[PDB]
């Protein structure tokens, strides 16, 4: 693979707050990037290579998978481009339907917890408060690496009323919320949710507290085959106090804890909706 | 009171490491403390002072309560100093008996996860390596104060084989666990368990996944008149980045994902042992 393809990947693989969306659109420019360099001659090799290289990056999340499958074997560069660019205007609308639906799942006076940092979630909330409705978030700084308190920073600049806590309190604070909305790194094919480390609990918590659990996720974060007992939880290396801590990033959570799936078709039911 | 006394107390509000137990042994020297400054005279009011200071460090541990109570209000230096002394006995001795009971628990093969630092669960792992038992341990760094490392420093310091994951991977790993060991700051009248912050997400997790979930109390740590809806729960500020975060140290466990309280007297089932 060519230098810059390498270096892209090496951007991704180095990401620790942005989430699936930023990481899909990485993987874009990364085909693009190749059918800019490549000599059509060697695309179609350098393609396969370049989608087992992506996956690769983070097994955890759908939308590499998927994006991988939609770009074609082609000896074509700008048949490669388009494709790449294709799948990014697609993911852009998902996202800004998927948010129009959200916002209006949202209930005027609603106390919002969620976990981790998810742009789609953002966005459901930004779009609830351009919708005029009135509500405050609960979130997590999200632990090791704090992708929360990006999350925080951005609600800050939009001026909603937020509180951060610390992953271990959500038990304690699913209790004040009046419903809980995660966002999505796969769904698997019989409806379990990939997410970040800690949405199981969170998803437990809320359910004996009877808090209706949402998750929001694009269609292209669906994973066509996979089963729950197959996914592959990404781990990366993790040294803080000069001890090394374990660090699997993504959990499972069983779809009886979730009250549906906002997709930009609509709300759907899992598992049966699949 | 006494400037040595203030002093002390002073030393037990910013600790946040140690927990209950520690605590405690502190609250005892300012029994202790006091009963070699004052007089006779101004003793038993003094003695209801610091009663109340005590208690006040965190609300949330009842062993501070009933340290509270075993103190007479007495005008005798010799029996102030004797109960404190007589209290701090009492300690040690709990927790070499629980220690021994909970070791026994422990089986050949025990792949053992906990929350927070314990010294009490820390002895019972200590107790049953010496008696030969082979175990893994799983444990928690424990955010934001990280005491959950203070606990992995004692294991290697044994040589107790261990992993360290980060609070929100608790379920991930209870199932890799075939048992749960946790301490606590208080035991409620109505059987909850009072501890760290995540103990209870620790305790839905492992009771989804079918996992003994234990918990390590001695009976000085055992609330007799209070109600786990009347809980206080102790916060300390906290700031990371520019940002400010609510930090609720403690939690309340229901008994229904409780198997037993391991206390020095034996293994309790709540709520109904709990009288």
């Amino acid at each position: 693979l060519p230098e810059r393809v390498l270096e892209i990947l090496r951007e991704m693989k180095r990401e620790r707050i942005k989430g699936a969306s930023w990481l899909a659109k990485k993987g874009a420019e990364a085909f693009l990037t190749l059918a800019e360099e490549l000599d059509e001659s060697l695309l179609e090799d350098a393609i396969m290579e370049l989608r087992e290289e992506v996956v690769k990056v983070n097994p955890s999340m759908a939308s590499l998978y998927n994006l991988a499958r939609f770009i074609p074997v082609t000896n074509r560069r700008d048949i490669l481009k388009s494709r790449a660019l294709e799948f990014l205007r697609r993911m852009e609308e998902a996202k800004r339907e998927l948010a129009s639906i959200g916002a209006q799942l949202i209930d005027d006076g609603d106390v919002i917890i969620t976990h981790s940092f998810s742009s789609t979630v953002l966005e459901i909330i930004r779009t609830a408060k351009e919708r005029k409705k009135r509500f405050k978030v609960i979130l997590t700084e999200s632990s090791p690496d704090y992708e929360g308190l990006h999350l925080a920073r951005e609600l800050e600049f939009s001026g909603i009323e937020f509180e951060v806590i610390t992953d271990a309190q959500m038990g304690l604070f699913c209790r004040e919320a009046s419903i809980a909305i995660v966002g999505a790194d796969m769904i698997t094919k019989d409806g379990y949710v990939v997410n970040k480390a800690g949405t199981y609990l969170l998803a437990l918590a809320c359910h004996e507290n009877a808090i209706p659990f949402y998750v929001a996720a694009e269609t292209y974060k669906f994973h066509p085959t996979l089963k729950s007992g197959d996914v592959m939880l990404m781990e990366r290396d993790l040294i803080r106090g000069n001890v090394r801590i374990r660090n699997v990033l993504f959990d499972v959570t069983p779809w009886k804890y979730v009250r549906g799936i906002i997709t930009e078709l609509g709300i759907v039911i899992p598992p049966r909706d699949i």
